[PDB]
């Protein structure tokens, strides 16, 4: 398993697609321990047409979704390594989300960095927690438990 | 007590594709609100969540509950006031105790049920559930702060 | 009942022109009852009209045609995804359409279509579009099913 | 009252906007009588993503909508002339549609020409009828009644 | 063939919405020139931002359409109408030069691309020509591309 | 006239809007001389749906557009400073493009940096030239001439 993955590899692992694939690159990855990835934020995103007019703010809930997708990638690769064929048959689902705090608004031009760490994992159940960061500052924090389920 | 999309557009600053509340069916100042958003396949979000298997994002269910809560908090203090609405902004500080029990799909009428857990000044704490046809599909607690726009 | 996943296996239409979310009643060569939810979160509302969301009357008719199409596919070949994936549908005629009440975000647009006449791939249906029991539209139409190529 | 109008003139009269403004140019207009206009059809339009995958066919219902908007422009300018200030607070509701027949499929690269004639009009209620044409051939026929109304 | 419609264009170019800017090919002479076009309609997403109340087809996209037309010419010159082989090739555009914009392009216009082969040496193809609207030159440009395996 | 502007400032100066506003932030600006700006590239952009499926590549022509917008922002602030009121009465027309080279493909996760210097300028006619950079490496080169015009 490698520690750097680009959009080409992310597409083979996650089932998410436009406009809900919110992870552009993975810069760090340690099986069963953690992942550091990021998503660039540009004004050229449909979401900003409505959030908000003349005041582009990346939705806090989408920041969380981004953290979870990172967590999902970590959970899957920790178990099966980089396996596109099997990834194609699994899908990660949100079971819970706790302790979410928004500290700083995210705006176009920002590099939304996801920092997730494994709090607990047994089989298909994974509990991850971490933060979203912009140039070293914590813009958000969150904890969530996900499940690796069958796609079919 | 019953507000339609037009009224909603005058209170919330959210616009397409992030205004996730279609109609308000109940509102008791400082107490509770019941509102909903219809889920249809004709939504852009379904192109990627997911291809060949449409599932309304859990995070968007939460966003929907927040918007309902913020509408509750705002109207409770200022009522249906478009003019004042433009001078205030309701952003969320925290979100806690979120649980997803059932997937929401095209055809569902996603109903939001939020009650004011507590409020002090401009800090409001709401909580409740997301319901589809009488069943709880999600639940969450949120803390919001009402501030002056700008 | 047939859900979005099932509808997708039969109708060729896709986003943003698939306007039927669920089928509630189906009786071969007789009639069909289905619906589509209307939410503000639809791209059409950006232009129809700004600050005044009104589902286009022509899309209500499209939704009725698609409902009729699903009735046609299944009456002809049953629920067969394999044969379905080779076909598309063309509108032939539209007639006697009347709009009585505007459809807006929050509405559950229900389609009620019955077979008026059919032969081969050519089907003629008629009925109404309803929101909470009240007729919001009436229409008759004839459509043709044809091979992708 | 001119006889040729361009997209900028159409935007000041019709309340329709993207993705439902289906008239690109008006080539000839006779008040309270007839109007000829057209909309270019390109693959670069969102409806094609879903109608149908791998086989782009401009929706018949949108051709009717286009004929309706051509009628609406005719109807409005016949009433108040070319007045954007009066126009900016009006909308147009479809009332009835009759005897529409589609003869030829419309596809990308086509110049969809609308020919509408006023069959009967009273106040805000206009009943127009005509055809949609591509390269001189009739691809569609339709009769419709629309109402112009003040937004409230 | 000499006249290719959208269905054919789709089988040769990998470009898809909203970046497939060639609707139909009207003339094609292997290794010499290609005449094609793209209709310009207000119902295009690009006009939402370029520019509000003043729809003007982006000049860079006129050049993109010309580049796409050059690629179809190059490709069809090597293998003709071959969808299967098309899936295994890519046309990288290396340079763009001498482009001049003389007349703005707007909704209602039939943007016609006129490109000819200026030089073909190996995997490198150099094309140049003009974009026209109703007989008049609206733009001109030269482009160099390389053929390679996808 | 400062040297750093964020999206809220770019919105008030450039007339470009979604999905054609391709500059997210300004980092360096010397009136009548040079400018350095950037646009974050994310998979979450509609343009990638068609360029190309299963292989996101930011269109070379859009990189040039991005450089033009940066130049236009330089030009306008050079002649009027940060004046939203006057900016609202203008648009920009591409006049020529020359010497463009695409050396490295741009993909999601990249920080597309625009470097432009003023080659020549008189009245509303500005001629800039420079490069587009990603992590210090030249990804593209171009020279272009634009004109600021009264939107009449
Ligand atoms: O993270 C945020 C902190 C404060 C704030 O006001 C805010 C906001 O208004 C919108 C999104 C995020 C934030
Ligand atoms: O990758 C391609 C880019 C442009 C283009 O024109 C093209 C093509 O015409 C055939 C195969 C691949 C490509
Ligand atoms: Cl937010
Ligand atoms: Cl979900
Ligand atoms: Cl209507
Ligand atoms: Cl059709
Ligand atoms: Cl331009
Ligand atoms: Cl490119």
């Amino acid at each position: 398993l490698q520690s750097q993955f680009f959009i080409e590899h992310i597409l083979q692992i996650l089932p998410h697609r436009y406009p809900m694939l919110l992870v552009d690159r993975i810069t760090e990855l340690q099986a069963n321990q953690k992942i550091v990835a990021y998503k660039n934020i540009t004004f050229n995103e449909d979401v900003f047409n409505g959030h908000f007019p003349n005041k582009p703010i990346f939705p806090g809930v989408l920041i969380v979704e981004g953290m979870a997708q990172s967590g999902g990638f970590l959970a899957f690769t920790s178990l099966w390594g980089f396996d596109p064929e099997i990834a194609k048959t699994k899908i990660v689902y949100f079971m819970t989300i706790d302790k979410v705090k928004f500290r700083i608004p995210v705006t176009p031009g920002d590099r939304l960095e996801y920092h997730l760490e494994v709090l607990k994992h047994k089989g298909m159940i994974w509990q991850v927690g971490g933060t979203a960061q912009v140039d070293g500052k914590v813009v958000a924090e969150a904890e969530l438990k996900a499940m690796i389920a069958e796609r079919e």
